[PDB]
Formats: structure tokens, C-alpha cells, sequence
């Protein structure tokens, strides 16, 4: 049997997102479904969501700032009343608060700029393990470590990953991120690890990571706003009225039907 | 039936230690016995350790720099070859490495004992809520550092409830909070054990004094300082990438104790 699903492919700052539509968000087939979708042998993406009215049910039931930005940019794309700017109220899995996204046109009708209010950090640390100084911005769900390659000495990105892993060996964590940060170019190579899957992936973008880097830059350099270049995209962290926002580009790539093997 | 044990009550920097001599260090009743000895209705102590030939076995198999300092000062007290200084190589539970203690005279029952202390795993500076806390993490304990003067007005209990919140997601056996006064270079060591669900403001803490020493080496580049504690004082000394604790030890009493 062949399953046909409405899809929208989107590039939110490089974190490619497939947004399935007109589907049951509670379907237990969501995880395996999104798994086959994301393959390079299929509609290749880095995140998969499931739209319904104004709610975004991610594949993992978690909150994603980029997939939420992609979603809000779809409403504008599909809203006949949208002109050049509009605020779109949306809800997202893993976030009880209603998210008000400021969606602006970025030139074309498929290009957008989406500013979303990102969760607040629980704590901000500066750990000194081994011979390296590392940042840490603990969140509800993700621990985001920072690594100023410049301030630190020579090392493989792998070494800093095994060092952070050994650091959390006594800490019940489900996933951590490490932001290998270059201060000369304000660039950042986000990395993420998960225990359940037991692997690591270098991502093209990271809304939450950019938030972490922003928190660590406001404490260490008093930068309230800046654009963070990332592998295949860029984001901008914004601290206004003691609150964190992420702004960045969003491009509607494709629209149509996908054929999955049940 | 009543147990008769030989005891030496000592005052290591205020961390009252009863050392029980001529006893099976492998006895499984040691826990209960120590519990009963430490009561204020009995001999009274903050730590209890049992002694074989140059070996010191804590009640909980832990390492205690102060109790080990007391043990070394006892050997000097009972050694007629001891003068203004002698080095005694002792061992302590929870620490395989042999420990060279520099025991000196301070009276015949007053001493000064310098012992090498465990190395830290990582040093940090958390910024949770609106507080800046230091955190030195050792093997088995995590010593927080709360600079009262550099932080804002707060209750001690507040910082305790806060630190607990920080470790909610972390698996730990116990944590100490070194409430630090930068002006007088004094601190009020506190210690919580989730394994026993209770907190105690100690008269002194050796491990805590190393934590603050590590924290003061990174922040102010201080190698050695005297840290006054509620009822005692210890001196941390960092030399050649090693941590030491010096301080006063007084032999209080010798004799026999009776336990049922």
C-alpha cells in the first residue's frame, strides 16, 4: 500500500524542514514516517513537522524554533491577506505558550524573515574541564555547550565531544549540543548528540544553539544582538526586554505530494 | 554486654574526630557504633575513624583530610622520636595513594599537620537566577562557592534550595556550599546529604577549603591563604600543581569508651 501525504519543503536558515499537512498529528506512525521522509533517498530534510490549523506537531514532539519559523512562513505564504508583514499566532509541541511570530517578506513571495520568541535559559556556566574553557547554557531539555576555538588551544572537534560526554557521564541527559564557535567570523558549526540513538550530527542551523551562543555572548561581551553565520544559513539572536528572540531567513522550496511505502 | 573501645578525641580544625584504636576496621557494625559515639549524649564528634597500623578507616569508607591530619598528629603525639617536625606516611580509606603528612609542634598536645589533598575534576562559575556561584567538582562531592559580598543580599537557605534545584537532574551523593566572605577570608561550610536527607553547617571542612582554594587560584591567583571557619581555621597551599591543607590539631582526650 502507498501512502500519499501533502508536504511543504522549507529552508529555515538551512535546517531543511518538511511540513506534512492534512494528516493526523497523533498517528503513532509519525516517527517511522518522518524517518523514511528525511532520507537522502527521499525528500531529504533535517526536520519533519505535522501541521494542523495553527499547531506544529514535530516528529519528536519537541519544540523547534526553525520548524516553527518555517511553519509561520507557510501561513503567510498561504494567507491571501498577507502583504509585507504579519504576526501569526502558532502553537508548537513542547511549548505550552502561544508563539507570536513576526513574519516579514524577504523580497520574493517564497522568501521570508521569521522572528520567534525562544525559551529562556535556566543557567549559564563557564566550565573549566581538562585544559579547555567551555560555555554552558542549560535549557529545559537541551544542554548547549560553547567552544571558542580561538580562546582555546588546538583540538579535534571529536575530542571536545568526548570531553563533554565524559562531563555528563553522571548527568541524566537525553541530548546535548556543542557550538564550535569562531570569534573572527562570528561563525558557528552546531553539533548535536542523542543518547537514545547514540550518535552525533553536525547540523546546518540551530535556533536553540544560536540562542545559547547569544546568552553566552551577552555575559562575556555584552552583545545584545548579532547575526551568527552557520554552515548552510544564518540566524540572529535578539535580546530585548530581558527576552530572547531568533530571527532568520525562510524559503518555501517545494509543495505537493509525497509517496511513502507503508 | 557492653563494648569497651580505646579512643582518642582530637580537634582537627574544629572537625571533632574520635579515633578508635585496636578494633577490626572491617567490622560491619562500625557504622552503627560510630553513629552512637558521635551523639551529643555520648563522646560527641563530627567524624569517627578506626585505626590499624598506620591505616585509617573512616566509618563510611570515605577520605577526610582533617581526620587524616588528626591521625598523623596522633602518631607524633605517641612518638618519642618526634620534635618540631616529623613526616608520617599514613593511609586513609577511599584513597589508595600513600599520604605524607608534615606534622609539626604548635605544647605537647598541639600540632600542625599538612596533607596532600585530592585534585578537582572541573572548575566552573554558574550564573543561575540572579546569583554567581563557583562550583568545584571532585570525585564524590561537588563544592559550591557562594561569595556573599560579590553576590546580592540573600538567605543561606535560599542558596541551598537553589543548589538543590540545580542538581535535580544530576546524580550526586552529597554537596557542600562554602558561604564565603571575601573581606575576612572566612567561610561557613555547609553540607547536604541526599543519601541521608539532611544538612549541617560544619565547624570546618578540609575538602571545602580546597574547593575555595581552587576557586581563588583561578579568580585571584592566590596560591595559599588562611580560611577562618566557624570554630577553626585551615590553610590551603597550592605548590607545583598540587593541593595541600595545613591547620591546627589538638589531642583532646585519651581513654576508654563504653557502648551498649
Amino acid at each position: 500500500k502507498v501512502q500519499v501525504l501533502d508536504f511543504i519543503k522549507i529552508n529555515p536558515a538551512g535546517n531543511i524542514t518538511i511540513l506534512i499537512d492534512n494528516f493526523d498529528i497523533y498517528d503513532k506512525n509519525i516517527p517511522k514516517l518522518s524517518e523514511e521522509i528525511m532520507k537522502e533517498t527521499n525528500l531529504y530534510a533535517e526536520q519533519v513537522g505535522f501541521i494542523k490549523d495553527s499547531h506544529l506537531q514535530m516528529m519528536g514532539g519537541e519544540f523547534c524554533g526553525n520548524a516553527s519559523r518555517a511553519f509561520a512562513s507557510l501561513l503567510a505564504f498561504r494567507d491571501k491577506d498577507f502583504s509585507k508583514q504579519k504576526n501569526y499566532n502558532i502553537t508548537c509541541s513542547g511549548e505550552s505558550k502561544v508563539l507570536d511570530v513576526d513574519v516579514r517578506n524577504d523580497g520574493a513571495k517564497n522568501k521570508f524573515l521569521a522572528k520567534i520568541k525562544m525559551p529562556k535559559f535556566l543557567s549559564l556556566e563557564e566550565i573549566n574541564v581538562d585544559e579547555y574553557k567551555l560555555g554552558l547554557v542549560r535549557f529545559s531539555g537541551i544542554n548547549h555547550f560553547i567552544f571558542n576555538i580561538k580562546e582555546n588551544k588546538e583540538t579535534s572537534f571529536e575530542n571536545i565531544i568526548d570531553l563533554v560526554k565524559k562531563y555528563l557521564s553522571n548527568e541524566e541527559y537525553s541530548a546535548f549540543g556543542i557550538m564550535f564557535f569562531d570569534s573572527d567570523n562570528l561563525s558557528m558549526k552546531p553539533y548535536v548528540y542523542v543518547k537514545e540513538v547514540g550518535s552525533g550530527v553536525y547540523e546546518n542551523s540551530s535556533a536553540s544553539g544560536t540562542t545559547a551562543l547569544g546568552y553566552y555572548l551577552k555575559k562575556c561581551k555584552n552583545l545584545d544582538r548579532a547575526k551568527i553565520v552557520q554552515p548552510n544559513g544564518w540566524l540572529e539572536y535578539i535580546i530585548e526586554n530581558d527576552e530572547m528572540y531568533i530571527d532568520g531567513p525562510v524559503e518555501i522550496i517545494a509543495e505537493g505530494k509525497i509517496y511513502i511505502g507503508k
